[PDB]
């Protein structure tokens, strides 16, 4: 009766700002995983003012700004982002991304786009 496992085959997939998002539907309070896929950004800035944003980089290269700090980011490498911490980031990278507690699109805060021109990638 429980389900445990989740596909991509019956996940919503579609594409926001640049990325191509694989949003499994995990319902738990605590926490939700999805897949993220990039080729040159994520063009938008945003905050979450209740949910810690992890990412765990699968693959590729790229940079986070994080508060406008540029953190440099490869494969197998760990990206924390605490609550109400401005974000976007630039490169060709496949992660998946941790959001605790769940995520909530109403938690969400658009802060501004941001010019395909300005990725590097
Ligand atoms: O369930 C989720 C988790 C994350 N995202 C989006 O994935 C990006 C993470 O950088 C942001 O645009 C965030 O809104 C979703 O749309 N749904």
């Amino acid at each position: 009766m429980t389900k445990y496992k989740y596909t991509v085959e019956e996940s919503e997939r579609f594409n926001k700002h640049g990325i191509d998002l694989t949003v499994y539907g995990q319902v738990d309070p605590s926490a939700t995983v999805v897949r993220v896929s990039v080729e040159r950004g994520h063009f938008q800035e945003f905050f979450n003012v209740r949910s810690s944003y992890t990412y765990y980089v699968v693959s590729g290269q790229g940079v986070f700004y994080l508060n406008s700090e540029a953190v440099p980011a490869g494969a197998t490498d760990l990206i924390t982002v605490p609550p109400n911490t401005r974000i976007h980031y630039f490169g060709s990278m496949e992660m998946v991304l941790t959001v605790a507690p769940a995520f909530n699109e109403q938690d969400e805060r658009h802060v501004r786009f941001i010019s395909e021109s300005e990725s590097p990638y």
